[PDB]
């Protein structure tokens, strides 16, 4: 399991956090240097469980699929809830058994359809370290309008930031004032999929990409991606989505 506690919390234990998260995730190889997911996993061993503490010290579970790090559903008390889709059924087979209660959410965990649910895209969202405690307490008691923007921001401040250096040091950055995701997060987070399948096909390929992957950089500018070589590559991503699952 890991662990984050939004109380005393600053840049270096977040950090701390976001690196127990990635060293969770298990590997049998790294293409690139970057670990390589695996195509899959049986049983309960699929699933991480985070815990997460808000500054009050009232806490949720969330469990994580270490496969592809999507989140499948979390527990808050003696209630869980679970994300409208079939992997995230099948996760409550294995995970929170013990809740006194089930709640299906009303929609998947897809981006598409959680800025649906919360009524704005994740470009209007302020993220942060302050959004993640507001986050953790808006999951402690059902509402699945606030909870999908709850959501919107537990995805991005978790999975993101552990697939993605730039990500994490943005929360970082937002350690004490939240605010809306750089073009360049919304981009990245948008390529994890088509970026683990280029660079898995760079292997094969003389480190070159078969199709270019187009992402926005730090300055708001729109760049290409061609091969290994590039700092998103040999910098910034730090988990690959195995293309098994692509
Ligand atoms: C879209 C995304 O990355 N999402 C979340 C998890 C969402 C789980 N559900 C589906 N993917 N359908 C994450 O934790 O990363
Ligand atoms: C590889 O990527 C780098 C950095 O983005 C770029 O400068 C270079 O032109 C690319 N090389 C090839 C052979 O495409």
């Amino acid at each position: 399991d890991v662990s984050f506690r939004l109380s005393g919390a600053d840049p270096s234990s977040y950090g701390m956090f976001i690196k127990d998260l990635r060293n969770a995730l298990p590997h049998t190889e790294k293409v690139y240097n970057i670990p390589l997911l695996l195509p899959s996993v049986s049983g309960a061993g699929r699933y991480l469980l985070m815990h997460l503490f808000n500054y009050d010290g009232n806490t949720i579970t969330v469990a994580v699929d270490v496969t592809n790090v999507y989140i499948m559903g979390y527990l808050a008390l003696t209630t869980s809830y679970f994300f409208n889709e079939p992997a995230a059924d099948l996760a409550s087979q294995y995970v929170f058994r013990s809740a006194r209660r089930k709640i299906t959410l009303p929609y998947s965990g897809n981006y598409e359809r959680l800025q649906i649910a919360a009524g704005k895209p994740r470009e209007k969202i302020p993220i942060g370290l302050p959004a993640l405690d507001t986050a953790i307490s808006t999951l402690l008691h059902y509402d699945s309008t606030a909870a999908a923007g709850a959501l919107l921001v537990l995805i991005q401040t978790t999975a993101e930031a552990a697939r993605f250096k730039y990500i994490e040091q943005q929360i970082q950055e937002r350690a004490y004032r939240d605010e809306v995701p750089s073009s360049a997060t919304i981009s990245l987070e948008n390529s994890w999929s088509g970026l683990s399948k280029q660079i898995q096909l760079a292997q094969g390929n003389n480190g070159v990409f078969r199709t270019p992957t187009v992402l926005v950089d730090s300055k708001g500018n729109r760049v290409q991606i061609t091969n290994v070589t590039s700092n998103v590559v040999t910098s910034n991503i730090q988990l690959l989505l195995n293309t098994k699952n692509i």
